[PDB]
């Protein structure tokens, strides 16, 4: 009735809990944010290269995050008034590295759709995660338009 | 506890069992854009729902012209003062009774896009994406709107 | 003689002593506005992709007002000069939100064709009004190539 | 007092009695620009004029190709040394039968743009904008070189 | 033997002793300057859009000449290293208004091309001028691309 | 003194007797550029020549395609890699017997871009601009090579 | 067996040894380098528009090396990201212009394909070499597409 | 000591003894871009080769469209999701019969671009550079990966 794909997802399950958030989250190094200092015409080409639609939208580096913006919603802003507008940006969700997948993917059923920062105590951000980050722990890699097929 | 891997592994030993039909984002529920409306209508459109890609269609779901980005969408609404068709993506479109394992294979491969799921004449039945399967194995994810 | 058009004109007509300014004008959120502190890019596409013809052009910040420029005037000094130039601007009118729209109207007919600013006794924008917004207080929406048909 | 009102009022109920030719920019005021025109030319006549739309001509009014918004003619004028045809919008025309009222309706879907009023042969007449019309409510609203 | 066209040269020519440098330059207002303080796109633009060939290259206003530049090494500079190279600009040649047309003359036909920059004491920049200036006061107007034909 | 004016005046007065050969940058001293040339080259040539305005010519200086301004020419051989053709301006041409006066009519119209001067099969026998019949009147403007 | 072009070359070899690092390497002036404060789109015509693959990369000037860059590595770093990475940067080879070139070929053989900055005492970069600056010295030039054929 | 020069000079004086074949890398090294692959595996094989240039191939190596500069062939894929045909160099392909010496002539006229070498019946054989002749003179100068 089953066959390899189910007894890998299975396995895959029972694993989850015994796996780290570091282990299946996008890293620091490959998150993709918006300067809010930077032009116009820059984070114009940094949005429609990118395959992502939300993005941390910060002050002169990573960490200095102001909120999280949709691609969609800057692009607009961008064009029309030639900067992101602060106030349409979304409060971020932010969470502690060690606190677990499962935990986590209760904070990601009530994200509505909006990444997840994992950060330090001290603001520093380690990387961010979604609901893919914990299926592909199930399931296998879904990889990205950027990524390796 | 334990309740959370239990009821993940009953899940997925249901998965085989289960029909795209009963996965899917149904027909009545796809956002999708209309080719032939004004710039301003596509534009709020787009900003209200939460959703990132759009089936873009000429006049009716069926007439899938391609599959648009939103953010693509909204530049091409400011700039051009329409959707440009050459900019949209090729659909990916699947027919309902290749059951949800073979599904996973195309999700895996359509990176990012959702997948249409229509019959052999062309009528959209639904759409599907990774986070679909995803609730049948691990509960809802509801949307912004949901 | 008359029907639902000329009724409802005429009851618009009667209400307009009793209506605010903040009430028709464009409030601020909305309010189109050229920062001379932005790159010639910038501004050139934020003049083509709007509808409107009149800019505040201000330094920095919407309530930093300059003066009130022509976008075919500021593409050309943005084109062949790569910025505004400021001593081609006009000095912008601006009144207070509560003098009441009767009083406006006198206003609008005095200020040939420039937007009129709505602000507070400390210089803060609160809005922007044309014949326009007057207009369709009376005989409906007319709206722009941006906003809902 | 109450004047202002009354006058407004009056002005209301005498709309669809007064004919578009009444309340139009007639044809010997049109601001039009001559697509044959040397650049600077028409450089020059853009920024004399207050007007913001033009309607863009290949030799004489009547002969209109396109309507032009002074913002991108500039532009063009200065990056391409000419007008660019297929930047122009769509004109907007009516007859000059058809009353204020229903001219209202018109305007309201022009989004901005200024609407000709021509006769069945093409010969334009004058063109409107919904400030004509609020004139023949409220009084003059005068433009910057009237 | 002569027609109207001589007649009016030679009137040209007898009335230049009296003319002011003032009256032919082109003036402060019309001076098409570089600065070097700007991106190079919105450098390039102007370049482009202008008809003239020379440029005074200034650093953040036209007073605070640099050099002069020749539009073909600029663009070139602009494109290869994204910034004027100062070192490849020419010394300006500068004059007071008060040495009038004859002695001006002489001057420009040393200038090798360039274009002479008109100054006061402090340095301010009144105008430029080159030989078309003053063959236009003889010969009647040469309008350039960008002005009435 | 009063020399310079007298002498000016005499070369006025003799404008319409000389021919446009005898004012003209002659053939031999036209600086054109090879449209075939590779980029380097016409880049080199562009810089060392004192001149803004060339002849662009396929092969020899009588096949003109077109006359290009060298801040353009500069600007598409180091991002084209080559000329664009399409971007260079019509060419004005004369026979050398109108005479001088006839010429700065032309001059005047040519809005800053040299004027050729060719037979009737096509042959280019030099180039005049303003500066040419200016130096007739008031003596020499030396280029900067020469 | 042997004509002309050994005997050049022949001729080349037994000259190194005399001829300066100077005489041969690519001299400050014309050092393509990348200014990682300038915007995205000035580095990126900057680096299609030179014919060179490695450029060093710079805090403001040329002698503020922060490190050396791969061509195809910034351009999709500028793309995507917005800026260069510069974590992604190779260190620099750097020689003094005294040690001869019999040494600098023992040094650009360790230097797997990068060119090499000279330099003095003080970090005033002098020029930068590669292998074909020495091949050029034996077997006459191989301009590159920007250089006279 | 002198050897280094002795060790140069005897390199010089077999250069015209020494076949193409010797000196080149040979096909079974070459890196070059199949066109029809995704554009995620294509970037990825630019930025781990060492290489500046590749052959951009349909296919197979032999099916030769041109040659491509790294650097733009990232800036596309990135910015359009394809490699641009119309953005590639001309391929130079030399005969491995015409030795080192004529070889050194195209090198120098090729001006940083590789070097095809290839049969009759166009089977790349392999590509070489002027490394690969210096190396022949003076001894490896070995890739980063090597
Ligand atoms: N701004 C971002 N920067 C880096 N990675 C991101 C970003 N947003 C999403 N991701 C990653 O993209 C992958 C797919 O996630 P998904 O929820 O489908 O987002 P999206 O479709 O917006 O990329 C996940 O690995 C996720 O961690
Ligand atoms: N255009 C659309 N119309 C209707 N539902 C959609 C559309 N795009 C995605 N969905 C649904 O939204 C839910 C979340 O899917 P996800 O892949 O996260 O897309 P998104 O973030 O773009 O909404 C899924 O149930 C999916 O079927
Ligand atoms: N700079 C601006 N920013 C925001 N709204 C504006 C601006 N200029 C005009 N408007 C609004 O545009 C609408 C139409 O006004 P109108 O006088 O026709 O100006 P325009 O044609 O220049 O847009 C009115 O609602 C007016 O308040
Ligand atoms: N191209 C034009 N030529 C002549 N009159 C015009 C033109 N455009 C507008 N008008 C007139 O200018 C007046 C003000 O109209 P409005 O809609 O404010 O346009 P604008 O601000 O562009 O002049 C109206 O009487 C209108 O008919
Ligand atoms: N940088 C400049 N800014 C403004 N006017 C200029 C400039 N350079 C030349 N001119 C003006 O252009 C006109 C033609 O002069 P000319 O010597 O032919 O220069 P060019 O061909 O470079 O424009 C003259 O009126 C001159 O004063
Ligand atoms: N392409 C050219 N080849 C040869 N002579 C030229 C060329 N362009 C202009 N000249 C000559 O240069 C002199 C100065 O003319 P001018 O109009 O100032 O042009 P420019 O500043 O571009 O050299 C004149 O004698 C003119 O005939
Ligand atoms: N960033 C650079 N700036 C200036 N010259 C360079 C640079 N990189 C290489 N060169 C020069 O280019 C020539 C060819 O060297 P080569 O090693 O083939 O590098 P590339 O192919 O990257 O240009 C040599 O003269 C070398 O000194
Ligand atoms: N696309 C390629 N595939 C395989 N080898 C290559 C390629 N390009 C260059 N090479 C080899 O790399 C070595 C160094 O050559 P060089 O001209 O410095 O090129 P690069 O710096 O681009 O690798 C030479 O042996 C040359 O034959
Ligand atoms: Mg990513
Ligand atoms: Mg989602
Ligand atoms: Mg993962
Ligand atoms: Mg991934
Ligand atoms: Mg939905
Ligand atoms: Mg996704
Ligand atoms: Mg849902
Ligand atoms: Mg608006
Ligand atoms: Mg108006
Ligand atoms: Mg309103
Ligand atoms: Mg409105
Ligand atoms: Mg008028
Ligand atoms: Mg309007
Ligand atoms: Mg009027
Ligand atoms: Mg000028
Ligand atoms: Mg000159
Ligand atoms: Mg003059
Ligand atoms: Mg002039
Ligand atoms: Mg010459
Ligand atoms: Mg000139
Ligand atoms: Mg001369
Ligand atoms: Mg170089
Ligand atoms: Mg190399
Ligand atoms: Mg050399
Ligand atoms: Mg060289
Ligand atoms: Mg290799
Ligand atoms: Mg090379
Ligand atoms: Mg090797």
């Amino acid at each position: 009735a089953f066959g390899v794909e189910e007894r890998n997802m299975v396995s895959g399950v029972l694993t989850l809990a015994e796996r780290s958030i570091r282990s299946i989250m996008t890293p620091r190094t490959d998150v993709s944010w918006v300067n809010i200092d930077d032009d116009a015409a820059t984070i114009r080409q940094q949005l429609t290269a990118a395959p992502h639609s939300f993005f941390p939208v910060c002050r002169g580096s990573l960490d200095e995050v102001v909120g999280i913006g949709r691609a969609k919603d800057l692009v607009a802003d961008l064009i029309t008034e030639g900067r992101v507008r602060r106030n349409r940006l979304r409060d971020p969700i932010i969470v502690h590295e060690s606190i677990g997948i499962l935990r986590l993917m209760d904070t990601l059923k009530r994200s509505r759709g909006q990444l997840v920062l994992v950060a330090d105590e001290f603001g520093a951000i380690e990387g961010l995660v979604t609901p893919i980050d914990v299926f592909e722990a199930i399931a296998g890699e879904f990889p990205d338009e950027d990524e390796l097929p």
